[PDB]
């Protein structure tokens, strides 16, 4: 997992549960309490998965609902950290714009393999967003997209319509509706 974004979870995780949890789940696998990852670092994903194993024992919360959480939360600490991803969107162009920002993320990184979060139109005011990866982080995917629609103050109904492994890859395929019609049919 590239550090830029684990950097942002570590933060995450102080808002939502406070610093002893996070300092001890940390001090578990053997870092520094008050370690900044960069973008410099690729972090391995299993020591993310153990410091989320005890933030979960801590807490009492199941980790599936603990990156359920972070998803949400996250999208917050995103926004204070990098502005521009958000500045002068609305949701709509936000999410089709996901999969673009992972591969860019991502790119000078070899063996990267980014999680695919293509997404296309279904109908004048809904999308069809389908999370692929090796990672099976479906609560972080699905806790993100929560967040978006709270920090664009633009209500959402989320269907889940698949979820499971396709030769390899976790996938989870939504569609996502908005209130208002967000597309229009166009010459091709
Ligand atoms: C400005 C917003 C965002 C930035 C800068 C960002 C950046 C990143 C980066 C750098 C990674 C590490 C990927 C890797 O090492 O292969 C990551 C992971 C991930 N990103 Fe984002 N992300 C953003 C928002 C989102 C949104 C809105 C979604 C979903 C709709 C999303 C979905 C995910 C997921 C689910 C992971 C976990 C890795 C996995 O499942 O394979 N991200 N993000």
């Amino acid at each position: 997992m590239k550090g830029t974004i684990v950097g942002t979870w570590i933060k995450t995780l102080r808002d939502l549960y406070g610093n002893d949890v996070v300092d001890e789940s940390l001090k578990s696998v053997g870092w520094e309490p008050d370690r900044v990852i960069t973008p410099l670092e690729d972090i391995d994903d299993d020591e993310v998965r153990r410091i989320f194993a005890k933030v979960s024992e801590k807490t009492g919360k199941n980790v599936n609902e603990i990156w359920r959480e972070v998803g949400r939360q996250n999208i917050k600490t995103l926004s204070e950290w990098f502005p521009s991803y958000f500045a002068g969107r609305r949701l709509v162009n936000f999410l089709m714009m996901m999969d673009e920002v992972h591969l860019q993320l991502t790119k000078m990184i070899k063996g990267a393999t980014p999680p695919r979060l293509i997404a296309k139109p279904v109908a004048k005011d809904a999308i069809e967003m389908e999370y692929v990866s090796k990672r099976k982080m479906y609560d972080y995917f699905l806790g993100l997209i929560e967040g978006s629609s709270k920090f664009f103050k633009e209500e959402i109904s989320v269907e889940e319509v698949e979820r499971g492994e396709k030769d390899g890859f976790s996938r989870l395929k939504v569609r996502i509706k908005f209130k208002n019609p967000v597309f229009e049919y166009k010459k091709n």
